[PDB]
């Protein structure tokens, strides 16, 4: 009674989705490097044999796509046709423009940096919840951890079967107190795992039991009547963008909260910091983790919105799911009086132009490794 | 006091990634047209000059890829190389491969057909509210029908300067009344539409205001402190895949709820009712409607998720935000005893092999044109 089932997945750094915002990051942080303000909006696809980079791109950096491209699936791990996938022979197709100069006109041309407008017009939230030490959903915290745990043992050869391409799911029994969540026990656990045509189901699933889930989720959330699909499609020897095309901007809920909070849609990775749909999600993650470590409320959820060529968000909203003794009206003056949200200044106060968004296109976004907007503000009211 | 702001976004027809959605659902109903059982995993991009088709189908169906890829264009509305893009002269290429035998194994292959497996893992979510009788959030809506406005008077010739891209945003002012949301009025509105080089910027916001903005939003909602940002940029000639490269999948809100409810991160177009990103995202918003129409909540939140080759569901969760009488125990208990929620089974409940899915593509998927999952359920208990 009071208790509910609520599920997130991940996916690995070899899903093709992920390959894509990956390269999309490593062509970013490429440009950043010689540029700090490049102009890039890059989207990757990838299918059997081809890396396609599409946008816009405007920067003074000297850029060879073919290393940058092939480096991030070499690092992915596809280095040989057996996998699917090598980043020594695999096509790489280049079909980049200058950012529309009518675009660049209405945002940031002849503009002080501080008041530069939005990139684009879009909603964004950010969240946090005290269910966790990184203020994270328990379950996209354990279901990003399940694939690290597959990479890792991919990589040190403890299971050399492992290929890059996986995906995992968490559902969690929550129980509620005054809006906060508690996880309680884990109901079910999803592994998928590309692999090798040698190693067969048996000592996959037994493998995926006691060297993954059991070196990951804290036994005390596991019990007899904890259901695991483990290989559950049988097969999944085919993998990588030969099983499935990928695109950037396609784990939008893998990269935040899993299903929790809210999403206004904007994918992050491939973006430089005037792309709202990152640099304000990031600031509003930064709010919302602010609020909770600073003790005025468990849970938030904080929504923003701008228009192209303006700097100031249009609109800013504080949910604390009633778990502040404040008033989300007290909330929005202590954000106001703390926070200034025109992308020209998040910029600043989260250093976006540095080149670590490669860092952050796998394994989510939030709650990991203190990036800048992980770093919580003390708050003055 | 007890009021908040709330934003949601909507693109028209000719937006780059919208227009990869509709192509991707053009190539779906093609396909499904000749071959009802066609296994279609769609992806396009859309850069200037190109239509790539990324992914993999199975189908006993012979379809013309430059046929329908040029009549979606054409129906869009991009026919002159003066618009940015062309459906008689554009690229259109094509790395389309069989579907994975591996996943054809794992999911279909000597399955009966209720008894499919979902066609991968995931988790998806159906919304439903009371504030409007189509049972969606208004910002949606509202930012949805302004689009619609731009495409008709762009169409009809009223506003010949108009070109297919566009982007609409609206803010509106919320109270909460015991967890249901009651809109008060109309804080922001947002206008960008791609236009000629003939007609000034004075001449567009004033048609924007007096022919789109008045056609649309009723005066009740509007007042003497509504916020207008029309044409925001200052310049819209560019536009199109010209402007921005789309992708098939990076309007999932915009498809879905605006913001409101949760996304579980599933694109919908290319996709036929196999992946249940699709297929069980149209069940549980038929679910959501089938409550509120049938007066056991006046808002309510549904989770469901599944595994790669497993039929049923792995959860189902049931929030109704304070606004039911009942449990959220009851109303997942009445929606057990009420829906079969295994993609084999809600392909015959909402007839998911009709080549319907074009009409999708475009102003959201929800909430309109009695769809069989807008069409409540009649619900015993
Ligand atoms: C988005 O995201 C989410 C939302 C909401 C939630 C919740 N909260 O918060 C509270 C306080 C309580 C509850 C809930 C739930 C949900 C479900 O399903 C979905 C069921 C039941 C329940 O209960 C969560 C999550
Ligand atoms: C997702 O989606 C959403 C969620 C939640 C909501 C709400 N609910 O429900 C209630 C009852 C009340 C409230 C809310 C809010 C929000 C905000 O921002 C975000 C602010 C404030 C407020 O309040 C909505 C929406
Ligand atoms: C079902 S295709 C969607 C995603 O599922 C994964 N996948 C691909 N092939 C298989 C398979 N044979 N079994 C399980 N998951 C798979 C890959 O991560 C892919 O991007
Ligand atoms: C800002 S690029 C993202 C989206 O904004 C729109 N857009 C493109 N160019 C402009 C512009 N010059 N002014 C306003 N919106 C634009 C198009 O719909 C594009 O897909
Ligand atoms: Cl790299
Ligand atoms: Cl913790
Ligand atoms: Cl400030
Ligand atoms: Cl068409
Ligand atoms: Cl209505
Ligand atoms: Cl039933």
């Amino acid at each position: 009674e009071g208790t509910f089932l609520f599920t997130s997945e991940s996916v690995g750094e070899g899903h093709p989705d992920k390959i894509c915002d990956q390269i999309s990051d490593a062509v970013l942080d490429a440009h950043l490097q010689q540029d700090p303000d490049a102009k890039v909006a890059c989207e990757t696809v990838a299918k059997t044999g081809m890396i396609l980079l599409a946008g816009e791109i405007t920067s003074r950096a000297a850029v060879d796509y073919q290393k940058v491209v092939r480096e991030a699936v070499k690092h992915i791990g596809y280095d040989d046709s057996s996998k699917g996938f090598d980043y020594k022979t695999c096509n790489v197709l280049v079909a980049l423009e200058q950012q529309s100069p009518d675009i660049a006109q209405g945002v940031h041309l002849d503009r002080n940096e501080e008041d530069i407008g939005a990139g684009d017009q879009g909603l964004m939230f950010g969240y946090a919840t005290d269910e966790t030490e990184e203020c994270m959903p328990l379950t996209i915290v354990l279901a990003h951890k399940l694939n690290a745990k597959l990479a890792e043992l991919r990589r040190n050869g403890t299971l050399p079967w492992l290929r890059p391409d996986s995906k995992t799911q968490v559902t969690v029994q929550y129980m509620q107190d005054r809006g906060a969540v508690l996880p309680i026990r884990v109901h079910t656990i999803v592994i998928s795992v590309q692999h090798d045509e040698e190693v067969c189901l048996d000592e996959m699933r037994d493998a995926l039991k006691e060297k993954v889930i059991k070196a990951v989720v804290p036994a005390k959330y596991l019990d007899e009547d904890t259901i695991y699909h483990l290989q559950p499609s049988g097969r999944f020897v085919i993998g990588g963008p030969q099983g499935d095309a990928g695109l950037t901007g396609r784990k939008i809920i893998v990269d935040t909260y899993g299903g929790w909070g809210a999403h206004g849609g904007g994918a992050f990775s491939g973006k430089d910091y005037t792309k709202v749909d990152r640099s304000a999600a990031y600031a509003a993650r930064w709010v919302a983790k602010s609020l909770v470590k600073g003790g005025l409320c468990r849970r938030v959820l904080v929504q923003v919105s701008y228009a192209i060529g303006v700097s100031h968000p249009l609109s800013i909203s504080i949910f604390h799911y009633g778990t502040s003794q404040k008033s989300e009206r007290e909330l929005l003056e202590i954000v106001k009086k703390n926070f200034d949200l025109r992308p020209g200044v998040i910029v600043r106060d989260l250093d976006l132009k540095k080149p670590i968004y490669q860092r952050t296109a796998a394994y989510g976004h939030f709650g990991r490794d203190s990036f800048p907007w992980e770093v919580p503000k003390k708050l003055k009211y």
